[PDB]
């Protein structure tokens, strides 16, 4: 009954704890290492995102934006998908696609014994070979064989690490690269939260996109071809119109990304003290300047949503990260985790522990100033600064309009034209950069000492009286790359002696070299940490068990289970564990491009029109949540039944739940997730694709 | 679910007891002797209170009483913003202009009322509903030496459901009411501008006062030979504490209302009241917000003016959600509906007239009043500087006239009035820009012929640029700044006063709104009058139990059970809320949420006493599902047995249409717990003396 992401080789320690739950199915039905299991349905789609097939014709269902570039691609004006949804009436309309994969988990194998083997062919005791991932593959190439490659088509064969190099796991993939789009809902319908209902629950989006895996006669991997026929699958998931209720057992399979739950109490303290908390500060400081620019004029708005949305993504989960360490007690619980190894060490007459702990402790403490000043340059310069990344004359560029008598002298100007075409594109806007920049420059110049300062800035104190206005106005002013007249005066008569004074080719690149030598003066600090964390995760193995705990998410197919559970956020409020179509009616505001909603839908609401979608009361489910443990890439994972049967669809977690990727939150942490009948409503009423429906099975 | 009469209470005792209450009915309300009624009392005309203790003590909100803590509120021992509490009886600060009346006696005058207006020529005579006429007939019934001849009563008269009831009530009045204790501001107004109407909230809105008398407990101004006076009836307070399902009810004063209003008079509050008072606000802040954001003392000298805006606007906008969403409009329809096929099977025509009547007045009056809504609060509220100084005929006639240095008495008496508008907190600029914004509104949704004399020249003498008008104004105008008005002051001619741009603008829209004002209120007689006979038919048609009338700040009562709701889909709000929530929502940086010092150290070392609920934790407010409006903020929170649990502060902005329709699945009086009361008292305020002397139940 724990919380976590859970290997697959787990699934025997665990499958007692998992019907004591209320999971009804038989271990092996779920994963079966020597036979086809339901972990055979389970694809990562894209490389990025989680899917699962659902007919014995190749069906995959993900999530609308995991889907949404490739709607957005046979997106045009006259005709758009990603608007009106796109509905293959049959196989033949379904759409193509380039860049897309599908990647199942054919077979996992524990390595651990072999990669140690030849890891003990030591050259260096601290090599941190054991963690290449470029050492790893000539490991996996070479108990593959030689040729794998052609022996077997369509497979392919890597070893990852795990506990931070205590084992070791191979993969063998199986990739299909023809996998076209079939089915999408309407963006009203598939990104109806957008961005203010984004990671909060309640959410009564309907996040949901459908395609197919093609292949060859034979079912092998290949690539688009129109001879190729849909993939029969070894294995798909069955459709339950059973529905949820509270407490309901609910797991799911998925690729987890990334998680540090090993985390020392100094690194939470690092976290939060440093990498959010200057995150926080810089881009607060430049959101706010940018807002104000939006607001005030409408066309400025409309070139810079991308950026201020972007900005605010990262900057959102800092906010929410820095609240799990400060009421959740993130700190303490890796304090006393530690702690507790290290009175067990003791006891145990192995000091190795502790030693490593402090060894931790004693290289986070000593690179604090030089990570410190690197988070700011990197917030505030780096990615607060447009013109920071502005044209800057390569080496071959810069020979080449120097003493260089050929006409290439022409060739490198085209090149740097292009780059400055980039930069000053049609969301540039200078006048917005330059007060975006004095703002930020004017904090970063509070924080960092003059001593500290990349080698330009120093002029704001030695030429520019302290001014910083004067100093970004000279930048502009003076410069190639400060306006479009500017540059077509250089472009033609361009000297290399007028580059290399540059006020702002010399700012971008002051900025970046300082950049560049604070990260080579902080990266030898990493292998002696990772060295120590071998160990420390090593110690926690052998004390508290390998049944109890899990490794951290490293894009690796885990399972989680929980059960259907809504939650408490703050005093006198609670959520649910399931939202009703009613929810979205409420939200409705056609004014508001995000909560716009689609008029056959109101029209099915109106009419009650649900079929066997609806559950016993008559309500329209959406969505529901889950107490399983789920990070970014789980993002389109499959939800079981206690019987494996699909329920819904993974899309999303919680903004609360953030502080779930260095420990799980039982309180306050839910996996955001689709009503599978909410779907299948879509489908049916909306997109009337009545084809699909026949080709899932669905159960009572 | 009603705003009853004290009269309706022997209608209502038998479903009170059915929905929990456990008390003998004439203890609540006894016409003819003391009851639990003879606590309540209207606080300062506007707010409610009730009498604590048996020596004077009176407990009402801290917004009820935060005029007269500012007031003895010095430069720097602050008790507005630090709290205060008089260690003893004798340091009890007194108030003037405050009061503290009583209803001594209600009884039913109908009747006597009635045959009375059977007595006037003009059918149409509004005198059935003039507070004189009314008043006259109250001397007459009481005596003409009455107050003479029963020291500390007055009488009044009242008109109810639109003229068909009338009561008349005996008021006893007291002036001499000082101020004892109040919490923090943190504490008295945690919630502040961002909680306002909302549900959780964690406000221990609440303020203490005494009642003084003379020797004989007799109502007397302030004396220091007053003594604190010894009332015959004080409230008990609970320490049982509340629980969901609970039964509770509410004495108090509620303002207005408007249940009896027809669905074309609905329409008319959406599309024209609260549909001008939102945009136009939502104008007025947005430039505000942009300027108080852009300088740090702008943000501090319009800080109160923005939140003062937001107050009403916030109202609106839970008003036109309830008319949307929960269908006010079609309820009203379905009412007179019902009447108008009641009145024609019984052969009386007589309530459908009324019901058009008051349709066709509606209608008529559509563009005077969108006119009267738009000058409002486009300009007379939304722009600063139509407040500006304007010249009166007693000063013009002194600069003008050449003949003393009274010239110059004006001179100063307009310099003061000046002073007082370009004050510390106004600033021209943002003035400047707040009045382009609103104008280019307002001259939008007003045509030229129906424009104030003077904004006519925006397109007259400007090429319709609002800038360069309002640019002009400040410009060239004795009130521009400081240097142009003294430039005046020193040569002061009328000619020059009488031509200046922020004169004539001020002048005309004024003149413009008091025109529309003027032209407007003949409007209300036909409405009052149709009212009238269509309230008169729904009681006759439904009868006497299931209609309260409308609040008229009355004494009512109003009964329910302490009870959450679900606000949205897939969220439930819960009856209570606890300290957690406090600190939940704690910001240092934000005035709004700092938590008190001793009340954080009191939070963490759970030192809570007995004022603790079972389980452990801090109770701070809860809400019921009792009907209350305007008017009932500080009133008197009774449990099963008439001991009081907590007093009322709020209303939840889903229930703002209240005063329209009752809304059972949504509305919820906001409470604050008593046990956060005495903690606050207590663990804070180290007032012991003040426990002590209240009548504590555990």
């Amino acid at each position: 009954m724990d919380e976590g992401m859970w290997l697959m080789q787990q699934l025997g320690r665990k499958y007692a704890q998992m019907k004591e739950r209320g999971l009804k199915m038989k271990e092996y039905d779920l994963y079966n290492p020597n036979g086809t299991s339901l972990k055979d349905a389970v694809v990562l789609f894209d490389g990025g995102c989680t899917g699962e097939v659902v007919s014995d014709r190749g069906l995959v269902l993900t999530n609308h934006h995991c889907g949404y570039d490739m709607i957005q691609a046979h997106s045009t004006l006259e005709h758009n998908y990603l608007e009106n949804g796109f509905w293959a009436m049959r196989e033949a309309d379904e759409l193509p696609n380039k860049d897309i994969s599908v990647v199942f988990i054919d077979k996992i194998e524990d390595v651990t014994d072999y990669v140690k083997k030849e890891l003990k062919a030591i050259k260096d005791p601290n090599s941190m070979d054991y963690l290449s991932p470029k050492y790893l593959q000539k490991l996996a190439d070479k108990k593959a064989g030689k040729n794998f490659s052609a022996k077997n088509p369509g497979l392919s064969v890597e070893i990852k690490a795990f506990y931070g190099g205590n084992l070791y796991l191979m993969f063998t993939k199986k990739t299909y690269t023809d996998v076209r789009l079939v089915g999408a809902p309407p963006s009203s319908i598939g990104k109806f939260g957008a961005d203010t209902d984004n990671w909060i629950w309640p959410r009564h989006t309907g996040d949901f996109s459908i395609f197919r895996i093609y292949a060859d006669k034979n079912g092998n991997p290949a690539p688009y071809s129109e001879d190729n026929v849909p993939l029969k699958p070894k294995r798909f998931f069955n459709i339950s119109l059973g529905g949820v209720q509270e407490n309901d057992y609910a797991m799911i399979m998925g690729f987890p990304g990334t998680t540090h739950r090993y985390f020392t109490a100094s690194e939470v303290d690092e976290w939060k003290s440093i990498d959010n908390d200057i995150r926080i500060r810089m881009r607060d400081i430049r959101q706010g300047v940018m807002l104000r620019e939006m607001l005030a004029d409408p066309q400025i708005k409309i070139m810079y949503s991308a950026k201020y949305a972007a900005s605010q993504n990262a900057y959102k989960r800092a906010i929410g990260a820095n609240w799990a360490i400060k009421t959740r007690g993130l700190r303490q619980n890796k304090q006393a985790m530690q702690d507790r190894l290290i009175a067990w060490g003791a006891k145990q007459g192995t000091p190795r522990y502790e030693e490593a702990v402090h060894e931790i402790d004693a290289t986070v403490a000593k690179r604090a100033d030089l990570r410190r000043r690197y988070w700011m340059i990197e917030e505030g310069i780096i990615r607060g600064i447009e013109f920071a990344r502005s044209p800057i004359p390569t080496e071959d560029e810069t020979k080449a309009l120097q003493g260089n008598d050929a006409s290439a002298r022409k060739e490198a100007i085209d090149k740097i034209r292009t780059r400055y075409s980039k930069f000053a594109n049609k969301d540039y806007s200078a006048e917005v950069d330059k007060k975006v920049a004095v703002a930020m420059l004017t904090e970063y110049l509070k924080e960092i000492p003059y001593e500290n300062l990349p080698l330009h800035l120093r002029l704001v104190k030695d030429r520019f009286a302290g001014d910083v206005q004067a100093y970004v106005d000279d930048i502009f002013a003076r410069s190639v790359f400060g306006s479009e007249a500017q540059f077509d005066a250089f472009a033609a008569v361009p000297s290399v002696e007028k580059l290399a004074e540059d006020p702002m080719v010399l700012f971008a690149s002051s900025v970046f070299d300082e950049y560049r030598k604070l990260y080579n003066e902080l990266r030898p600090y990493d292998d002696p940490i990772l060295r120590a964390q071998r160990t420390y995760i090593a110690g926690l193995l052998e004390m508290d068990g390998d049944q109890d705990q899990f490794p951290d998410a490293n894009l690796t197919l885990r399972f989680t289970y929980g059960q259907v559970k809504g939650y408490s956020p703050r005093d006198n409020v609670y959520y649910g564990h399931q939202t009703t179509l009613d929810g979205v009616m409420e939200k409705e505001d056609p004014d508001n491009w995000e909560f716009v909603v689609d008029p056959k839908l109101k029209a099915v609401y109106e009419r009650k029109d649900f079929g066997r979608y609806a559950d016993r009361s008559g309500r329209m489910p959406v969505a529901f949540c889950a107490t399983t443990h789920t990070t970014g890439g789980n993002a389109g994972s499959p939800v079981m039944n206690a019987n494996g049967e699909l329920i819904g669809l993974n899309f999303d977690r919680n903004w609360e739940g953030v502080g779930g990727d260095i420990q799980y939150l039982a309180d306050y942490q839910r996996s955001i997730i689709v009503d599978i009948r909410y779907v299948l409503l879509v489908i049916d009423k909306v997109g009337g694709c009545q084809r699909l429906l026949d080709e899932m099975n669905i159960v009572p």
